[PDB]
Formats: C-alpha cells, sequence, structure tokens
C-alpha cells in the first residue's frame, strides 16, 4: 500500500483528515477518510470531482483516491501550516487588520477561480482557510463537499451546512446563488477581525433564527479600531438581499485592499487573539459532537 496513515490533523462533517506519507517518495499528503455512513459517499465523490476541476494557487489540489465497499479515502495536497485560525492566528498574541485583508484577498482569488467556471463553494467556514507552509502566509481554500455548478437563472436550494455560517436564503429554503459565498466571506471577515460571530445563538436553532432575521451590528469596542474601509467591506457583504451584495470581482476591487499596496508600518493597530480564541473553542466543539 502506497500511503502510511499517521496522526489526525482535522475533522469535518464528511470525515477525518490524517497525515499521510507516500512511502515511495517520503512526500507528505493529507488523507481525508469518510465516516462510515454510506450517505456521505456522494459528498466525497463530489469533492474529488471538484478538486480535479480547479487549478489555482489558492485552492487545495487532489492527488489520489481509493475506497472500500463502505468508505472513500481522498489523498490531497497537504497545507503544512495547518488551519489559519487554529494553527496560525491562535499561535500568536496579536494580529492586524492588514494580516486579515491579506488572507481574505487570497480567499477571494480562490473563490473567483471557482465562480468564473460557474461553481459556488457553498460551505465556507473559518476552518476551511489553510496555510500552505509552517509560518507562511499563502492561503489554501479547502472542503468542496457541497460545491456545485450554479445556473443563475435556475437556482436550487442548499440543504446542508454549518448553521453558524449559512445565509438567510439557506434558512428560508430559497434558491442559492453565487452571492451565498459572498455572504459567508463577509461573515468570516467579521469573525476574523472582531473575534465573534454576530449571529451566534444559544443553540443551533436560535443561531438559524438570528440568521433568518438578518440583523447584526458593530457594537463591540474593537470595531472602533478597524478602518472605515474594513467595516464598509463587511457591510457590503452581510446584506439580507442577495442581489445587493458585492459579487466576487467587485469585492476584489474594494478600497479595503488598497492597504496591501503600501508597506506595513509601526502604526498598525494590534488586535488581541482572546476573543477569536473564545469563539474558536465554541466552533471546534461543534465538530466534536
Amino acid at each position: 500500500g502506497p500511503y502510511d496513515i499517521g496522526d489526525e490533523l482535522g475533522r469535518g462533517t464528511q470525515g477525518i483528515t490524517y497525515h499521510a506519507v507516500e512511502r515511495s517518495s517520503g512526500d507528505n499528503y493529507a488523507a481525508k477518510i469518510m465516516y462510515g455512513r454510506p450517505e456521505l459517499r456522494p459528498f466525497m465523490l463530489n469533492e474529488l470531482e471538484m478538486m480535479n476541476t480547479f487549478n489555482h494557487k489558492n485552492l487545495i489540489r487532489p492527488y489520489d483516491a481509493y475506497d472500500t465497499d463502505r468508505s472513500v479515502t481522498l489523498i490531497m495536497e497537504l497545507a503544512a501550516g495547518g488551519e489559519l485560525v487554529r494553527d496560525n492566528l491562535l499561535r500568536r498574541d496579536y494580529y492586524t487588520e492588514r494580516d486579515i485583508a491579506h488572507y481574505i484577498r487570497q480567499t477571494l482569488w480562490g473563490l473567483e477561480h471557482m465562480h468564473e467556471m460557474g461553481v459556488g463553494h457553498m460551505g465556507l467556514t473559518i476552518k476551511d482557510l489553510l496555510i500552505s507552509v509552517v509560518g507562511g502566509d499563502i492561503i489554501k481554500v479547502s472542503d468542496f463537499g457541497l460545491s456545485r455548478k450554479i445556473n443563475r437563472h435556475n437556482l436550487s436550494t442548499l440543504d446542508y451546512g454549518m448553521p453558524e455560517f449559512v445565509s438567510p436564503e439557506v434558512v428560508n429554503k430559497e434558491g442559492v446563488n453565487f452571492s451565498h459565498d459572498m455572504w459567508t466571506v463577509g461573515l468570516i471577515t467579521y469573525v476574523l477581525l472582531g473575534g465573534h460571530n454576530p449571529f451566534l445563538g444559544i443553540d443551533d436553532r436560535e443561531t438559524l433564527t438570528k440568521i433568518r432575521e438578518g440583523r447584526w451590528d458593530f457594537k463591540d469596542e474593537i470595531w472602533t479600531h478597524i478602518s472605515d474601509d474594513g467595516r464598509d467591506f463587511i457591510s457590503r457583504l452581510l446584506l439580507y438581499s442577495p442581489e445587493e451584495r458585492m459579487d466576487v470581482k467587485t469585492a476584489l476591487k474594494h478600497p479595503w485592499f488598497f492597504m496591501l499596496d503600501r508597506p506595513v508600518y509601526d502604526h498598525d493597530y494590534q488586535i488581541g487573539t482572546d476573543r477569536l480564541r473564545n469563539y474558536y473553542d465554541h466552533f471546534r466543539d461543534w465538530y466534536a459532537n
């Protein structure tokens, strides 16, 4: 057998991802092993097909696949720096708004590659942003189990997802467009900068009712230290009406990213990691259960 399966690296709704070594080379890969429920097989096959459709620096690449009667294993590119939040931001005492803009721009470049070929990601959460090398700053977007071709003139419902990162149109059982991904980018950006999810309820049902209602604000003190452009970027994505949201190419033109064209000086505001760490502990526990 070509792969030596080692320690658990992450887990999601379809299975657990492990470190894998290709024996014949010594090269390191990620091995996603499906939970033993046969209804997950279509999602594994969809992820394999989608990974083989993309070819972009900011999207995880496929490598190999095999199966038993019950379960599918996918061997894929290893993001050796781990998850952005768990393994990079939360290993620091502070990060900056400029750091986050750098990560989100790359996330948008990955999404843009998908949207250009008519595919929506459909399931983006904070755990799906990865870093390619230890200590690095290159983003890899992952988890294409829910990704699909979107016909903008013949929309369909999206019946699955993590409740803290779905959009109002998902909760309301309406057709889902490319603008759903853009809502989730605004939500991820809000979480990365302010360290909390503005729709979090006491349980999943209440979270969903808060998303259905669609109201949120910048009340926490941290937001007074985020730039006008950063708040404007979020506010042009977290809009109840899907057609009002920025599409991916408009988002890439937003003035928020102009700061990445200048250098990093000694005056960037330093954001502490405590809030994000508290939200991440909650988020991670959702996948333990």
